[PDB]
């Protein structure tokens, strides 16, 4: 089940405490098509306290690939910015080079697998660039870059 | 029986959750000759959220395959982009190629085996081919491509 | 018996489903002598969704043979065009020499021992050739050519 | 047994493996008389990676021989490349010779005798000049300079 | 079995430990017909850490050899420059008259038994060679050198 | 096994407490292909009190040369220090000689052979040469080099 790899993978790197349930719930949700408004819950990410940056970049990212529901709606500088990490030579080199490889694939496990030679400052970098341009790539290839960041993110610690 | 194998491997690429048990119903009653009106499950399938284009494509060829139910009905751009993936050289070099046997078939597991030679890319940029003109092929030759690409698909993952 | 060895190739290349049920029946109350009217099977024939052009000028001929009730129908072109398979030279060279060859026989198994040793491109392009002129051989000789041509095709899948 | 001979030397110089168990099975159906269609037989041959070009040439060769089935087929110059081995004076000039003497002959072991004294190379040569010229001699010889060459072949390794 | 004597031969140059264990069972799927994707193969190869450059051209050469899947791909220059060695007169002298010895053979054992004359550098600059035109000679040749070389190589050690 | 080789040499020239501990682990992490991050591992080499700048520079070579993970970086000044030793003409006159011998190696056990007839201060003195230039041989002659100053290093003792 691929849905079922991306909420482990995204929930191993948020810290434990009520947060963390409460973002298995919305992430349950969303996976479910149980409808969703990106408006709201941007917001509400956005505005949650503890919650790293980083882990709202990836959040962000993820529910703006599914749930579209977007209707026009613009690209979060939030998101972009957690994303970008921002300032850093270097890794947004790898970052480029990862997205030409990107392009060229179509499934999950395909952009997972080569997504994991890089770490993971190159693959929060490679998704930022994504996000500028999310058609840039298909779904399920988006899906396996996030899996892959927050594999080399839990590894971090 | 022909049907259940086109039906197998078509749901075999889509992942697990209640959108599935939802295709896999309305592949039932098309499969089933319970009546269908084209024009409304494309609606409905192009409008699909977490649904990868590529198997949007698949499913809207096979929907225009069978059910004809067409009437006039002109082709629909989102199957015939998520078909010619939009881009890439040589494997649209490969499909041509591809096409020409197909061209030549009249059966079912004849175009299937034929088919199982080209990867998946090349294989769903075929099937965008037959796509533009669905008479250049015999309905079970072109049902064989769509089993060969999905078993390719899966097999990616 | 002859008309069940009929019935049996016919049935053969038809896939399974509710649909097959159907020209089941018909193909019974036909060679059941339960009337008919020619006119009446066809536009049926001709209108049913899923059934494979060839499929059905390979029934819509075997309605023509037998129950005549034709009362100076002229050919329907829906046959015409599925039998001639519309082009392809060669082919179409062997099932001339074919027609030569049946023209000389009179029964059921001496048509169809002769006719299977050409290939079902041929063998339909022969039958076309006999439905523009019907009379060319007799009853017998016709529905020899139609299972040898429905062997050779339910050996192409 | 003559067929279980050409079968048990062509078999030989395939290196073992899941591809083999294919090439026997195919083999074991063309020499059952079991249909066959030379164009898919030979596509699916020119298609498989691992085989060497020279045992497809061997396998086009044989499959050429038997299971007619062409209808004007015409040569396949992946079989006249693999054959003539593209290149190398001298042996060529020896399987010119061997093709006078092929001439004189009628039978499987007369043929297979007399080949015995080439080498592979020139073996290999001398099949490729019959492969122009398939009706140069009996399919009895043509069988006989088969095993022959590969009887040389296999003892090279 | 000719494939299990590259199998083996390529291990033995490779350390024990995990990354061994991912290169066998690469190695058996590629062997096995089991698919695979030149492109996704070699730029995992590439970016192995602890691989001696020369073992990943003696890989890379492999999997271009086998699995040709290739489909219009250049050449690596990581292969080609782990295998040229880059620099070193004199051993490249001998590989050019290796190389010519190889075009003269077209089996295995025979490209085995010369290229055993040589040592491992000269071996090595040989492939880097073929590497550069794969088509120079046949496969079952190609393979044989490869063992040869991983031979004098394990034996450097 | 080579890196067990690697190891067991580099541990044996630290002395024993929990320090050594800390480098056996790492050394283990790293050669198992534990990811790695060279430029935190470095900050941590360069900041162990007790350790000497010498084996330091001897685990910073090692590290520099397996999980290669450097992305740019630069060389590491403690490292250079502690290999070109600072100042010593003569052995840096025997270190020359060694990297020329060296350049000419592949493999382990050759540069490890010949390293052999050095002593630790020229055999320091080239790693340091090496070290400006890593790609100047073969990360096994590299290898080689540092258990060969690392024996007659434990052997000074």
């Amino acid at each position: 089940s691929l849905l079922t790899e991306v909420e482990t993978y995204v929930l191993s790197i948020i810290p434990s405490g009520p947060l963390k349930a409460e973002i298995a719930q919305r992430l349950e949700d969303v996976f479910a098509g149980k409808n969703t408004d990106l408006e709201v819950l941007m917001e509400w990410l956005k505005t949650r306290p503890i919650l790293s940056p980083l882990t709202k970049g990836i959040l962000g990212f993820v529910f703006t690939l599914t749930v579209p529901s977007e209707r026009g709606l613009q690209r979060r500088r939030f998101v972009q910015n957690a994303l970008n990490g921002n300032g850093d030579p270097n890794n947004m080199d790898k970052a480029v080079k990862l997205y030409r490889k990107l392009k060229r694939e179509i499934t999950f496990h395909g952009a997972k697998e080569i997504s994991l030679s890089y770490s993971a400052g190159a693959l929060a970098s490679c998704m930022g660039l994504i996000y500028n341009r999310m058609g840039a790539v298909t779904t399920e290839v988006a899906f396996g870059l996030v899996c892959a960041t927050c594999e080399q993110i839990a590894d971090s610690q």
